[PDB]
C-alpha cells in the first residue's frame, strides 16, 4: 500500500476515528483526511503522528 492507506488502515486497526488520531497527536482532523486521499506527503508532525501510532517514520513512509 502507500501512506494514505497506512494511515486508514492502522487508525482503523486502532479503532481510532481521523479527528480522534488527530488529536492525540496534536494535529487537526483534516491533516488526517489530506493523508488519506495522499495529499500531504511528508507534512511537519511525521515523526509525531508515527509516534503516536506506534510506528516508525520509515513504516510510515514505506512500510515495514
Amino acid at each position: 500500500m502507500l501512506m494514505g492507506e497506512r494511515i486508514r488502515a492502522r487508525r482503523i486497526q486502532l479503532g481510532l476515528n481521523q479527528a480522534e488520531l488527530a488529536q492525540k497527536v496534536g494535529v487537526d482532523q483534516q491533516a488526517i483526511e489530506q493523508l488519506e486521499n495522499g495529499k500531504a506527503k511528508r507534512p511537519r508532525f511525521l515523526p509525531e503522528l508515527a509516534r503516536a501510532l506506534g510506528v516508525a517514520v520509515d513504516w510510515l513512509l514505506n512500510g515495514a
